[PDB]
């Protein structure tokens, strides 16, 4: 794996910007923060999945970061992107303990099961995520 720019940085580049835009074609009721994907973001990673390259990026909703997470997998060649939006409720307190049991997921780009799993692994890289 190799460090890559953060999502807001990637999306400033003409190539990633265009692939991202294309991902939302035909989608309805997409929150502005998701299509913008301009909020806090930790470093991305380029890696391989069974010999196919992806750039795995993340962001979260400004000022509601823990409860609103975005994970993205761009193909290495930038020809397609796949996305995962994670939503957590505010209550009960145990959401913080086992967020996986409370989360609602929305998928973008019609990812395969294997790409879905790759995106879940990125989410699960947070040591508090369980």
């Amino acid at each position: 794996g190799e460090e890559q720019p953060r999502l807001f940085e990637l999306l400033g580049q003409p190539g990633y910007k265009a692939t991202w835009h294309a991902m939302f074609k035909g989608e309805s009721d997409v929150p502005k923060w998701v299509s913008d994907a301009s909020g806090p973001s930790s470093p991305s990673t380029s890696l391989s999945l069974e010999g196919q390259p992806y750039v795995l990026a993340n962001s979260c909703k400004p000022h509601d970061c823990g409860n609103n997470r975005l994970l993205v997998a761009f193909r290495g060649d930038k020809s397609a992107a796949y996305g995962l939006q994670v939503s957590l409720p505010d209550e009960p307190a145990e959401v913080m303990q086992t967020p996986s049991k409370y989360a609602t997921y929305r998928w973008y780009g019609e990812p395969s099961r294997q790409v879905r799993e790759l995106l879940m692994k990125q989410l699960e890289s947070d040591p508090n995520w369980k």
